[PDB]
């Protein structure tokens, strides 16, 4: 949709100029009230909506750079570079099935009063690096941050769990980015509700029908549940499918919080030139299986399938790298 | 190899002109005594070889259609018809699934009296259609006849499956076919010793690694477990591997007794202008599972895992028809 307007007349929240150009086509993404009942709908029916009156972290919209360092507490943050503007988030834990594959993101544990500095830094020295905090909300957090923390809409999110019969409350992530930084397209096993507190984002989304266009990387590959099509410059060689490909667009802002349906793909980029951006996400467990499987299947359910087979091949040879060859051997004159 | 001389210069056995030409090339199956250790040991490596002194169904090396008429008791034998040389094996209880399934073979309920006239009638009528007699060996079996097969060296036999390991006896198969008779490739999931008594058999077999040359079909198919190309007019085109393929073959006669591991595929043509033949099989289960999978896995386990995949897939999906686009979908840009 077009740029909303601030009150006071501030003028326009953002412009066309900030966000990337893609080839493929978007439609906006309903942003509505929390009270309103459509937008209940949305979530009972596993869709996205961007909820603009929830106050769910309405104690944080005071955060900034300055009185996080401070009341921050002094623990250990995971801080991840990028020569790029393009985030390659990888799984550590996976990256001795595919050796022949080198990491093009760094991370590093450090305090935030150094993240502060290493980011003041890079900007008051007209450096390139990009750099990106993601670090879980534990207890080494600070006193004064704990009562911010206990002032979130509590009241709320856990009726939307318990209407929906989520799981529990898996984490909270503390997201602090640089303008122009990207989060490649992906999907999360997990209910998602994107809190978004200081700066822009513009958050892309596409169904997990959407499968057969996004062509993700094998379940063993360290960055299992990632889209292989580059965004910037597709191949539409290799990933012919990805010209089929339509998503759901939206910014959110200060105040807003975004509902990501399980399974669903999206791509995250901080505007260009809009200073920096903070994000406060809240991760649930979807509502357990029915026990009675009950047909016709929805999209995601297949992907879970699928991602069981390729788990349980990887068992039963004893070797993720044999995975494909069986596929192929399977399939070639037979199922094609 | 060269057809083998007869006793008493009786002149060979058969000759070359009887045999059905093929574009692949073939290695001769080793032709030795039960009493040579190396016979023991291509059984103890699951390898195909033939016996040419068990003495297994010495009793019935006086059958004839004739004398079985007589003491085969009264009783209902399948018989299978074709309008070709190439008998299709369907399987009734998977017709559904393929409802755009039509046999190429019809299957009939008859005493064996009937039989031979049936049979007696096509060749004295100049007829072109073919028969193929396949029951198994219940109690409905003449007094006679149970005496022949009481007769058989169940002193060698049971000793074999006890070294190996193997399950019960699951069943004996009479088997009666017109000359020129083909049983197009497949392989079965049990051990089997075919026991020739009457007429030769041709008989070329295939490791189970050959897997990818010879495409069976679909899982769910009727003709799961069965080639998709034909021997007769192979098309490269859908099945490229099969240009591939090589296997091993050999022609049995009255008293020869072939071993064909479970998983091999095996191609059985009855010789040209060489009268009726008669066989019977022994089906055994294969050795259980070590239940502590030691690799590196053998060719046969994969095609285990295969046929797994395929099964539970469609159960998932609740639809057999299903199973394929959803590898499909798996594979097309990750695997391929
Ligand atoms: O949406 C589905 O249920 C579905 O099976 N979609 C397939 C593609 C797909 C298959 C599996 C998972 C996601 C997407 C299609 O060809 O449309
Ligand atoms: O909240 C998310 O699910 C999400 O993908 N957030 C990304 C950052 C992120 C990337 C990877 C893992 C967790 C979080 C963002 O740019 O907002
Ligand atoms: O023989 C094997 O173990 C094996 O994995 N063979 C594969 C083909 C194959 C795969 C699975 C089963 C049978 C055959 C190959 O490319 O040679
Ligand atoms: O004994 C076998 O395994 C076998 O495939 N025998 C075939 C006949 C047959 C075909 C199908 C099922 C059982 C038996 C033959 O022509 O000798
Ligand atoms: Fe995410
Ligand atoms: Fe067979």
């Amino acid at each position: 949709g077009e740029p909303r307007e601030e009150a006071g007349a501030l003028g326009p929240a953002w412009d066309e100029s900030q966000l990337r150009s893609y080839s493929f086509p978007t439609r906006p993404i309903p942003r509505l009230s929390q009270s309103d009942p459509r937008a209940e709908e949305l979530i009972e029916n596993e869709e996205p909506v961007v909820l603009t009156d929830t106050n769910l972290v309405y104690p944080a919209l005071k955060w900034d750079l300055e009185y996080l360092q401070e009341n921050i507490g002094n623990g250990d943050f995971s801080v991840y570079s990028a020569s790029t503007h393009k985030f390659l988030y990888y799984d550590e834990k996976k990256m001795a099935n595919f050796q022949n594959f080198k990491p093009r993101s760094n991370r590093e544990e450090m305090k935030f009063h150094e993240f502060v500095e290493k980011l003041q830094d890079i900007q008051q020295r007209g450096g390139e690096e990009r750099l990106y905090l993601q670090q879980t909300l534990n207890d080494t957090v600070g006193r004064k941050i704990v009562m911010d923390f206990l002032g979130f809409n509590w009241n709320w999110i856990n009726k939307q769990q318990g209407k929906r019969g989520w799981g529990q409350l898996t984490s909270n992530l503390l997201l602090i980015g640089m303008e122009g930084n990207v989060t490649p397209a992906h999907y999360d096993e997990q209910q998602n509700f994107f809190a978004q507190i200081k700066g822009y984002k513009r958050c892309i989304l596409f169904p997990p029908d959407q499968f057969e266009c996004l062509y993700p990387y094998p379940v063993h590959h360290p960055c299992d549940r990632q889209s292989q099509v580059d965004f910037d410059n597709p191949d539409y060689e290799r990933f012919p499918n990805f010209q089929n490909v339509v998503g759901y667009e939206t910014v959110v802002g200060p105040g807003d919080v975004l509902y990501i349906p399980m399974y669903w793909w999206h791509h995250i980029e901080s505007l260009l030139n809009g200073g920096i951006t903070i994000t406060v996400n809240f991760w649930y467990k979807g509502a357990p299986t029915p026990k009675r499987i009950e047909y016709p299947l929805k999209a995601h359910q297949k992907v879970a399938i699928m991602r069981n087979i390729e788990k349980m091949l990887g068992e039963a040879l004893g070797n993720p790298q044999e995975v494909g060859p069986l596929l192929n051997t399977m399939i070639k004159g037979r199922y094609n």
